[PDB]
């Protein structure tokens, strides 16, 4: 609804890099965190943020695997 297809792949890039950042900034909280993650997410060329929308895709039909008519 609010959520749109560039949230996931962000999800991804974010799992991989907040923990580092977090300790990195570690006067910082998460909401702000949060801000600089998204920040450095849109610094992205559309080539670089390629494989975490790849990677998105992957977990979403990992995930439909759960449901009825998967093979």
């Amino acid at each position: 609804g609010h959520v749109k297809r560039p949230m996931n792949a962000f999800m991804v890039w974010a799992r991989i890099h907040r923990p580092a950042l977090a300790k990195a900034n570690p006067a910082a909280n998460n909401a702000e965190i949060s801000v600089q993650l998204g920040l450095e997410w849109n610094k992205l060329s559309e080539e670089q943020k390629k494989p975490y929308y790849d990677e998105a895709q992957k977990i979403k039909e990992k995930h439909r695997e759960e449901f009825p008519g998967w093979v």
